[PDB]
């Protein structure tokens, strides 16, 4: 398996979902840039691998479910088996991540995007070892009800350059974002 890598678009305050939905108006390019981040693997015969909460899960529209192209899974102890449309569940992200290294993936996975919620996030950015997290900075505050964890930048660097990833200040629907890679290793 390949890295490990978290995904998110955030507003200034920290704010990642209300009612389980965006707290901004859709951005459509943000949107494509997601897809393409979590979509485009790297090696040969290989798709990536989405790890995604059950909240987050069921915010998908039904007819964008599972997200095309990627290897779905949800992180769920009360589910007793992957939801209509997922391809596999998982009761703990240290179990996902054991789970790719299986025979059933250990060939088949390249990269793994951990795409929400805050508190799947919150685990993957204190798991020990490589990881990169691609934060969106949506540039405004928006009501929130659902917030991404503190990045930590004692280990978190902020990379000054990365391939594939605009450097300068995006805007869609009035609201101005940029993104950033940042990169631990511990
Ligand atoms: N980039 C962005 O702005 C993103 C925004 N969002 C937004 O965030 C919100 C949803 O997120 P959030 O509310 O945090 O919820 P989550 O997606 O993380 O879902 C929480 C549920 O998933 C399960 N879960 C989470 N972590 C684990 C774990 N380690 N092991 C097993 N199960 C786990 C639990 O389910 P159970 O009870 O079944 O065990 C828990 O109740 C929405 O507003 C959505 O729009 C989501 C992703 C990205
Ligand atoms: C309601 O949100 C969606 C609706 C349909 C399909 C995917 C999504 C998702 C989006 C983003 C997750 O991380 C993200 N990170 C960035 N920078 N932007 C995003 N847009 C997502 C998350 C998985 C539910």
């Amino acid at each position: 398996v390949g890295s490990l890598n978290c995904i998110v678009a955030v507003s200034q305050n920290m704010g990642i979902g209300k009612n389980g939905d965006l707290p901004w108006p859709p951005l459509r390019n943000e949107f494509r840039y997601f897809q393409r981040m979590t979509t485009t693997s790297s090696v040969e015969g290989k798709q990536n691998l989405v790890i995604m909460g059950k909240k987050t899960w069921f915010s998908i529209p039904e007819k964008n479910r599972p997200l095309k192209g990627r290897i779905n899974l949800v992180l769920s102890r009360e589910l007793k088996e992957p939801p209509q449309g997922a391809h596999f569940l998982s009761r703990s992200l240290d179990d996902a991540l054991k789970l790719t290294e299986q025979p059933e993936l250990a060939n088949k996975v390249d990269m793994v995007w951990i795409v929400g919620g805050s508190s799947v996030y919150k685990e993957a950015m204190n798991h020990p070892g490589h990881l990169k997290l691609f934060v969106t900075r949506i540039m405004q505050d928006f009501e929130s009800d659902t917030f991404f964890p503190e990045i930590d930048l004692e280990k978190y660097k902020l990379l000054p350059e990365y391939p594939g990833v605009l450097s300068d200040v995006q805007e869609e629907k009035g609201i101005k974002y940029k993104f950033e890679v940042y990169e631990k290793n511990d």
